[PDB]
């Protein structure tokens, strides 16, 4: 699919088998989404963007499912106002930048 | 052109006679650099990330060439780690997320 800019590229992902609406963040190394309930044991962990930083807890190996599409990799939980679909899974999916 | 996410996706602008290098980021609505000398009158404003809210100041009416592409914008100086060119010239150079 091809997503223009003019409106935040929200997306809409099953994990955990739940179902979540998550921003397409080409600026995000990293996956971050917002509290949910979810399987595993974590590990803890900090990411900073601006203003500061987080303490996330990676999740190594969850299988997300981001716009019927599907990829598994780490998925980080934390204090974030919207999830991130990050790079890590962006060239999973095999999403690029195009102009 | 076509940038695919494996590596972080930097690229060079050319704002105020000066060079350098930004992220060209989809999660941002905005433009924010980091501090340099711009001239012109500023209003203050604020934008959050993840860790917080960012005090930055607002200059209006601005050209930038990202890759080769003049265009005009509202670009916020203030304390960011990374220059982000956001959704508000994104569009302008007609930039597509894509998969
Ligand atoms: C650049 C900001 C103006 C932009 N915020 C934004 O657009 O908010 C809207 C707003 C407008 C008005 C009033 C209030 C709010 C933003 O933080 N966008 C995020 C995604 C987002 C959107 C809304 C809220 C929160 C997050 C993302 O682009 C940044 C860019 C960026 C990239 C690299 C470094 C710094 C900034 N990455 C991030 O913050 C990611 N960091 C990241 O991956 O960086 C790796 C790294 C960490 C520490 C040190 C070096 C490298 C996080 C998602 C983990």
């Amino acid at each position: 699919p091809q997503i223009t800019l003019w409106q935040r590229p929200l997306v809409t992902i099953k994990i955990g088998g739940q179902l979540k609406e998550a921003l397409l963040d080409t600026g995000a190394d990293d996956t971050v989404l917002e509290e949910m309930n979810l399987p595993g044991r974590w590990k803890p962990k900090m990411i900073g963007g601006i203003g500061g930083f987080i303490k996330v807890r990676q999740y190594d190996q969850i299988l997300i499912e981001i716009c019927g599409h599907k990829a598994i990799g780490t998925v980080l939980v934390g204090p974030t106002p919207v999830n991130i679909i990050g790079r890590n899974l962006l060239t999973q999916i095999g999403c690029t930048l195009n102009f």
